[PDB]
């Protein structure tokens, strides 16, 4: 049922958006068709965990069936706002990361009939749609300003995180727009401290915090929860989520992952890289440095081999157990004053812990 | 300019100070973003920003309230300037441009990667929302302001889609297929050109500064919005026509940017007007040489535009526009004399501009 209602609201959203373009933007049928395909390709096909979380949180906290109908419809719209914001980030990210596939299909910019220049702008259209749907459904809601204030702040935080992500292989000391420099050679910025910052801002806020907050807002329950503990939870689960993403990038097969990994080739400051460099022997580190950040098949294979030799999967399972311990504690802390909200956080945790995605 | 530039400092201080305090940002990246902001937002003529101030001030015609409206207008002005900065960073990447305002394009700076530049463009747009909330959280006009600002942002992105898909047979548009640059150039019609330019340029360059000025001076309902939109679309079309002409005919030292329309096979005013008027042999030579980075092919296309006396047609198009602008400003002046005076000034910043 939650999935059923979520998909029905997608239809309403898509119909509103596409029918407007025809009538208000002088758009021809061919370009309306193009944008319908863009929307469908970029926003559908994932698990909708962010979207579905908003619904779960909203319904969990409202406790007269008219108000339930309304809150649930508002939660569906908020959920699609987050899914569209994500779709926006993934279109741009794939171009930025030179990725090949996503969800088992070509990246948007890699479709045979999409130009990179169009794809950049298509990503922008996706973000605009979040604002368009918000105004269409919420123009008369008293929570609109607070909703969008928070939504926009998380959008901002994500872009700040993406900056951390894309500048992480560069000695930050040598960062100057008017100069230029190659990939790091000592990898001295590949610290856990730096990793934690990247991951908090690029992923945790929009993936974990935002769904929770929007759910709280449409159920008009925000002030009822300890926001400090909630944020702690969100950051911890979001860090772990990105750690899983990084591990899967190297170790999960494309048929199950849906995407071809690029972290090695792009010289990303991944969890694998930072953890490997902190533990690996001198010879291992030297071979890593000589092979990392190259598209060369065998250099990538060398790095994959080194990660395998360093038993990084091992370290992950241990990181995983420590995270799970802290999650339980914080959920129990939240349950003290907000048992309903804590139950929804537990479900979000259940969708995350040991995910095979 | 003086108060506009001091509001910039205030905006920049708020934004950069936050990043340190709230985003755990290191001094190096704060420095990087300060330079990014300065390079992308400063150096133009601030005509949209300055228009917001002119409109707001002219529609209050209390000293404390004047101070307030003017400060609000400056913030709105910078919102539009930052939104523009955002569009120009992405557009330069999309259009494979080399230079802007006599400097390298942002993505062409030696220490900027293209992947960083894309994201920098996004940061610029985010800043428009951040400044709005910092300054206007308590203003009753906030929802209406942002509603319209966001709609114009949207319209611009729709316009950019028109721009970027204009050399492709629209019948043959399918994400799952692929197709080269047009061979017959049958879509290079004046009808299609007018749609591109209305949406990519006219709304954010002409309509938005007017609307934002009306809003902060609390004067929006006082004006005929139909006639106002008419003016905005007409002046915006003409503005983009000037842009297209300058792309080919204005020297880089004066223009501040290297032209790319020919190489990118754009549906420019030059292209559409040329193809409508040129001889069979000229048309054929155009089709054989357009949309190529080849130095000799670009020179051929430039030569053909010169031979076709497009400069001539421009002067005639310009006179026709000026006639209709005068008509509409006089219509506006009937009920909104003060607003009409501000529109006339905006028109004066546009007509026969050498930029
Ligand atoms: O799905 P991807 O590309 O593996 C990723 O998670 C996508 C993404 C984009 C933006 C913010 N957070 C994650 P990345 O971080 O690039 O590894
Ligand atoms: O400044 P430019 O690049 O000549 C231009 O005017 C920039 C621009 C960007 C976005 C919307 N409108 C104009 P373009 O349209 O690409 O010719
Ligand atoms: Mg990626
Ligand atoms: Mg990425
Ligand atoms: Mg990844
Ligand atoms: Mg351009
Ligand atoms: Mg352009
Ligand atoms: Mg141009």
């Amino acid at each position: 049922m939650p999935m059923q209602m979520f998909m029905q609201v997608y239809d309403e959203i898509q119909m509103f958006l596409l029918e407007e373009l025809e009538l208000k933007f002088d758009m021809d049928p061919n370009r309306v068709r193009y944008l319908r395909k863009m929307m469908d390709t970029t926003c559908l096909g994932g698990k909708y965990n962010r979207g579905l979380t908003v619904i779960d949180v909203a319904e969990s906290l409202l406790s007269d069936g008219a108000r339930r109908k309304r809150v649930l419809h508002d939660a569906c719209v908020c959920g699609w706002m987050i899914e569209f914001l994500q779709a926006h980030y993934l279109v741009e990210d794939d171009i930025m990361d030179n990725s090949v596939t996503r969800r088992g299909k070509p990246c948007w910019y890699r479709h045979p009939d999409v130009t990179v220049q169009c794809a950049i702008n298509d990503g922008l259209l996706l973000k605009s749609w979040t604002h368009m749907m918000a105004m269409h459904f919420f123009a008369d809601r008293p929570f609109l300003q607070d909703l969008l204030c928070r939504f926009n702040r998380v959008d901002y935080t994500t872009a700040v995180g993406q900056l951390y992500d894309v500048t992480s292989m560069f000695d930050s000391n040598k960062l100057d727009p008017d100069v230029s420099q190659p990939t790091t050679t000592d990898f001295a910025e590949f610290t856990l401290s730096n990793y934690k910052r990247i991951v908090k801002y690029k992923t945790a806020y929009y993936t974990y915090l935002l769904p929770l907050v929007m759910g709280l807002i449409v159920s008009e329950a925000l002030p009822t929860v300890d926001m400090g503990v909630t944020e702690e939870l969100a950051m911890l689960m979001g860090e772990y989520f990105q750690v899983q993403d990084d591990v899967m990038d190297c170790f999960t097969p494309p048929e199950r992952l849906g995407k071809v990994g690029t972290d090695i080739q792009d010289a990303k400051c991944s969890w694998l890289a930072v953890t490997f460099l902190a533990k690996a022997s001198s010879a291992q580190v030297a071979e890593f440095k000589a092979n990392y950040g190259s598209g060369d098949s065998e250099k990538v294979a060398t790095v994959r081999r080194l990660y395998e030799e360093a038993d990084l999967q091992g370290d992950y399972v241990a990181y995983e157990a420590a995270v799970a311990e802290q999650v339980k504690e914080l959920i129990e802390k939240l349950r003290l004053c907000s048992p309903g909200f804590a139950a929804s956080v537990e479900t979000l945790w259940g969708k995350t812990y040991k995910r095979q995605k």
